[PDB]
């Protein structure tokens, strides 16, 4: 049986004819004014906001051509404040299929106490990384309709609730979604039901995304597990500014970068990885240069990179599944 299969792939890598199509075939302009913006306010758990965004994006995505499949996982948990809920997002190309490249970033923001009319809204951290993750089952649409024949393979996404902690950042106040999606993805099985093949089994590679916004980024890269992945943006971010697919960027500042080895950060991805699932974390190191301060917003962001950052990995996302 596949469980072991996962760790065998390579990408097919297609031709510049193709890298034009799609490098055009994203407008950072369009995702910033349908996607974006319209989850700029406060998102973080019981909040009027942790709906208006959920929401938002179901039909978001839905609204599409393609093909999704879109579960909300809601719990109720210990909150150092009390019995607070909280609502996992579970976009999904193919079901029963089972092997499937995911995204996913944290779809919540920070509680943050209320002493003026100003309050938080993370940019950067972290409507940035869905935002894109939106661009990029819209803009490589029909590409991911292109297949129901139906190795399974395919597309799930997830959008975590509970990121952050309410006062103190600790191993119980924080994270609540990811913890709680592992035990629930690793009790349940699919196929339903392969005895000892549950739904942690057919995660094949877990591109967590926080922090994107800032101008000038260094994403790391934590496990060599999934480096010689890595070296795909390595790869992609080079044959491709040379073309200059790319604006307002130079190779002698790559953000893709290889030195910063098996490394101390903990977000949303942490228990999944220990499952040993190969997970790829990123994530501007260090930290966008106003991370949390109530400054986390528009003001300080910059289309060229998301974009340029947008392009990329829908090549990448590609590759892996043999477009
Ligand atoms: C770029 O790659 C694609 C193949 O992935 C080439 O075009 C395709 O070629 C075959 C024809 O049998 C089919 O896969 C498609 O019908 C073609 N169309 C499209 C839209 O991709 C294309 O010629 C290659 N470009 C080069 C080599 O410059
Ligand atoms: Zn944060």
């Amino acid at each position: 049986a596949w469980t072991q299969e996962k760790n065998h792939h390579q990408p097919a890598h297609l031709n510049s004819s193709s890298l034009q199509q799609v490098a055009e075939g994203t407008s950072i302009s369009e995702m910033w004014q349908n996607d974006l913006r319209p989850l700029l306010i406060e998102r973080y758990p019981g909040s009027p906001g942790s709906y208006s965004a959920r929401q938002h994006i179901m039909q978001r995505i839905q609204r599409l051509q393609a093909e999704w499949v879109v579960e909300v996982d809601t719990f109720l948990s210990r909150t150092p404040y009390g019995y607070r809920s909280f609502s996992n997002i579970i976009s999904t190309l193919n079901p029963e299929a089972k092997r499937h490249l995911v995204l996913a970033c944290h779809y919540d923001s920070k509680y943050f106490p209320r002493w003026d009319s100003r309050v938080f809204v993370g940019a950067t951290d972290s409507a940035v990384p869905c935002a894109m993750m939106l661009e990029l089952a819209r803009a490589l649409d029909k590409k991911l309709h292109s297949l129901k024949d139906v190795p399974d393979l395919s597309l799930r996404l997830i959008f975590f609730d509970g990121e952050e902690a309410f006062h103190h950042w600790s191993p119980q106040d924080s994270l609540y979604g990811s913890r709680h999606l592992a035990q629930k993805m690793a009790s349940s099985p699919h196929p339903p039901g392969s005895r000892g093949t549950n739904q942690l089994d057919g995660m094949d590679l877990l591109v967590l995304l926080d922090l994107i916004g800032a101008a000038n980024p260094t994403f790391p890269n934590f496990f060599p597990k999934t480096t010689r992945w890595f070296n795909r943006l390595q790869a992609i971010e080079k044959e491709l500014y040379e073309l200059g697919l790319l604006k307002d960027h130079s190779l002698e500042r790559k953000y893709f970068q290889n030195f910063g080895y098996g490394n101390i950060i903990q977000d949303d991805h942490i228990p999944f990885l220990r499952k040993g699932v190969p997970v790829l974390h990123l994530i501007a190191s260090p930290f966008p240069e106003v991370w949390h301060t109530m400054d986390d917003n528009e003001e300080n962001l910059h289309a060229s990179t998301i974009d340029n950052l947008n392009k990329i990995i829908q090549v990448f996302v590609l590759e892996y599944l043999h477009l």
